């Protein structure tokens, strides 16, 4: 199994680079990061920013998760973000995505000590 950390890692991180490169961005790293395997992962958001400054955000803005939950942040500026999102012609083993590059502000849920994103709730 993996950490609920690791699995945001694996999900939401990209620092490699500063936004989507092509339209192809988002059908890429669904595959590479393993979110297409078992079915088509609907919707995902990557972060372009260290992930220090993702962490960052579990000592910001405290808000409400979407379902209630009261362990929620909302980041203070904005970030680089890439939105993928399965479309029409998207049908399991063929994903395929749409890439919405967009620079939002992320809200998170965090837990633990170090308490570290385990959720990506919303962009705004």
């Amino acid at each position: 199994k993996e950490t609920a950390a690791a699995k945001f890692e694996r999900q939401h991180m990209d620092s490699s680079t500063s936004a989507a490169s092509s339209s192809n961005y988002c059908n890429q790293m669904m595959k590479s990061r393993n979110l297409t395997k078992d079915r088509c992962k609907p919707v995902n958001t990557f972060v372009h920013e260290s992930l220090a400054d993702v962490q960052a955000v579990c000592s910001q803005k405290n808000v409400a998760c979407k379902n209630g939950q009261t362990n929620c942040y909302q980041s203070y500026s904005t970030m680089s973000i890439t939105d993928c999102r399965e479309t029409g012609s998207s049908k399991y083993p063929n994903c395929a995505y749409k890439t919405t590059q967009a620079n939002k502000h992320i809200i998170v849920a965090c837990e633990g000590n170090p308490y570290v994103p385990v959720h990506f709730d919303a962009s705004v």
